[PDB]
């Protein structure tokens, strides 16, 4: 079996896959997601599972990959089960943010 | 003496210092921007130094830090000799660049 994580007693749960840029590809790992999860206790397990046990989950986004083109950023806060496209892939996208610096464009 | 590289053979130019994020902190090397120098042959230099070799210069953007709280971006095509802060501090950072997101 593949083992999970959630802080949930009952109710609904999906597991979607997370995907990070790692020697020379994409290695995706598969997150229990429960309904009542946001976007940082999701971005935690994601990174235990990815071994960023050093990292923050404040220095990373969540992105749900919609095609090849596209794709559908979760807000900081946002619960995922609810906020994902239920009805499309479930595979995501663990990004680091490239962040209190006033940056002249 | 340190080492440097450039693709002009006469005239002005400047020793900046470039910074890297690595190994739990930030790494300065000291990098020739010659007076015709345009951002991707600087950061083409600032990545030789900082060993990444296999990475592309698309993929990086410089920004001189002109204090703890306040960065100036120099644009991918700029000419970094005239396109920085002249009066400035000659300290910049290596940066990986942001990239259809919904």
């Amino acid at each position: 079996n593949l083992y999970f994580q959630g802080n949930q007693q009952v109710g609904d749960c999906c597991i979607i896959r997370v995907s990070l840029d790692v020697d020379n590809g994409n290695m995706y790992k598969s997150i229990l997601v429960t309904s009542q999860d946001k976007a940082p206790a999701v971005i935690r397990k994601a990174m235990d599972k990815h071994n960023l046990e050093e990292e923050e989950p404040e220095d990373y986004e969540l992105l749900q990959i919609l095609s090849d083109d596209r794709k559908l950023k979760i807000p900081e806060n946002a619960n995922v089960f609810y906020a994902m496209n239920s009805t499309a892939n479930y595979d995501f996208v663990l990004k680091k943010r490239t962040f209190g610096v006033k940056v002249k464009h």
